[PDB]
């Protein structure tokens, strides 16, 4: 997961 807005695609939170 990625509880982050630059993660983008990858946020997962």
């Amino acid at each position: 997961i990625c509880c982050n807005p630059a993660c983008g695609p990858k946020y997962s939170c």
